[PDB]
């Protein structure tokens, strides 16, 4: 019932980016420079597929520096997980959701088996809880 | 003589980005999110490997839109491409430069053999005239 830590991500399709500025609704803990990954099976999800189990995304968020007009990406502050197991998650829509602090795999994020990652997601219903869309 | 469109360069791996906003330098035409992508060779190059003939590099620049402190991806601008080949293009430094217009095949950028690129490039010497680093 715990999410894999999801080695080898940076690898994978990069899906999007956002950056997230001082003010925002979601800066605490969601402030930075972020990047969305999908492995192959989410990518089958994000193309209009139903999402299998083993479809992983991950939302990877670096601290940013403004300097002269530039935003330049800092240290690696956080991942966001969320692994596709439609049984093993059933409690959270079929998404298991886990944080790993700085992208290391002994620093979990989630204390309450991811009822509030899940409490967000779930206005992405239609989506299948994916935020996420597929641009060229 | 010509460098190729780097067909299918959205699946390759995502190096790094940036954000340049309004007052930086170089705001005219490189604002906006770019994100840095690398094929196989590339990421050899990269690795502090000496690049092989056929590394691709692309800087993908998308304008922004604010959003309630989100900056949104919004329309890809342009991307830009370096082509390796030490002899074809051994006038820019083994690289061929070249821009598409909006990422299209057909709108072709530079009118120069790339000496403009080049020229900026140059800079970069001690890197193979790339200035992007590999990161975690
Ligand atoms: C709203 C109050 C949120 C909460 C709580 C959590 N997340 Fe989040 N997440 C949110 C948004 C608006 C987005 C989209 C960002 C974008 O660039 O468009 C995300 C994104 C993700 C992703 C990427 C996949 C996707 O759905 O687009 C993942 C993997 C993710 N979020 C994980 C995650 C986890 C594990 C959470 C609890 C620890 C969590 N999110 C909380 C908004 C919100
Ligand atoms: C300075 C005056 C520049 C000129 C002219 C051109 N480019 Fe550029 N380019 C520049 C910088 C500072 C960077 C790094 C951005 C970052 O995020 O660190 C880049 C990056 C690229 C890349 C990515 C590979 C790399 O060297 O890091 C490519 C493929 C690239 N630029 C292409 C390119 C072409 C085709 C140009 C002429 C049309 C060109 N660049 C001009 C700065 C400058
Ligand atoms: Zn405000």
């Amino acid at each position: 019932t715990k999410v894999k830590y999801p080695d080898g991500f940076r690898s994978w399709y990069h899906v999007k980016s956002m950056v997230i500025q001082p003010g925002h609704p979601l800066e605490n803990p969601f402030g930075g420079i972020h990047h969305v990954y999908a492995n192959a099976e989410a990518i089958q999800g994000l193309r209009g597929g139903n999402y299998p189990d083993g479809a992983v995304l991950v939302v990877d968020l670096f601290d940013y520096q403004e300097d002269n007009h530039a935003l330049v990406e800092g240290k690696r502050k956080l991942i966001g997980v969320m692994e596709r197991d439609a049984k093993r998650f059933s409690a959270t829509g079929g998404w298991g959701y886990e944080g790993f602090g700085e992208g290391k795999p002994d620093k979990r994020l989630v204390t309450d088996g991811g009822q509030g990652c899940f409490g967000c997601h779930a206005a992405q219903k239609e989506s299948q809880y994916v935020f996420s869309r597929l641009r060229d």
